[PDB]
């Protein structure tokens, strides 16, 4: 593999090992992965990090009662452009009701761009990603990283 | 003021808020800031971030409990280069007795560069710095900008 091919290996990596721990501890999340669809009016709404990606600080970011725990975190191929970022909320009657503001949020800038987002829910400790306006839901970890290398 | 003053001024302020909140909470910390003395072969043995520096994110990296909190913050050209790295434990027999190894490990770094250290101690909420073999103790929020100008 080339080096921007390893590179995105160890990004779904720490990203994986990241949402992993956050859903055994129910620790709720909201990750956006931009792709082609440039979300610089969203990633400049945050506190800007342009961090190297890593399971540790993925995780820090949303404990609960910090500074960046609130919004989303926006990724930029192999950085943490920025956390505690604005999203969108959908208004789509396909969010099941009992979900709250990560999930409409994820789903909200899904609608606008073809970005993936990651959430996990702080109820359940479920995870769901949005993409192209729905939300799929009770991903497993294998599932999860499948979507993530085929994106 | 030039860019330059704008910037450091502004990672002063960034490191006083969040230096204020972790003392208020008692949350242990160790900040390191690389001056003419390299510490690239300390910066190695942490967890690469190479962040824009922030209050929110030096908080949420110092999270007790949390591997990214484990091991000293190096900063180095106005960024956060890495976090949770070595630095050398001082064998001074002046430093007081009822201090641990987050301030042996400050005075330490402290010996063998010209750098920085910001300290806060977990049994106190007292912050301190080492510099040239030394440690500053029971810091006042003046007294600490004034070292930081300083420097
Ligand atoms: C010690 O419990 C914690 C608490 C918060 C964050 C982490 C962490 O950074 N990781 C967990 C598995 C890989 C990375 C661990
Ligand atoms: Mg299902």
């Amino acid at each position: 593999p080339t080096p921007v091919e390893e590179a995105q290996q160890k990004t779904i990596e720490a990203i994986t090992k990241a949402i992993n721990y956050m859903a055994k501890r129910r620790i709720g999340a909201l990750l956006t992965i931009e792709r082609d669809t440039g979300m610089g009016d969203y990633i400049e709404t945050g506190i800007p990090l342009n961090a190297k990606v890593s399971s540790e600080l993925l995780i820090n970011i949303f404990i609960p009662n910090t500074p960046l725990h609130d919004g989303a975190v926006i990724m930029k191929n192999n950085e943490i452009a920025a956390a505690a970022c604005y999203l969108p909320l959908s208004e789509s009657p396909f969010i099941s009701k009992e979900l709250g503001t990560r999930h409409r949020a994820a789903v909200g800038i899904s609608e606008v761009t073809d970005s993936l987002t990651i959430i996990v829910s702080e109820e359940t400790g479920g995870v769901s990603v949005a993409k192209n306006g729905d939300l799929h839901r009770e991903l497993t970890e294998e599932a999860l990283k499948e979507m993530l290398e085929a994106e």
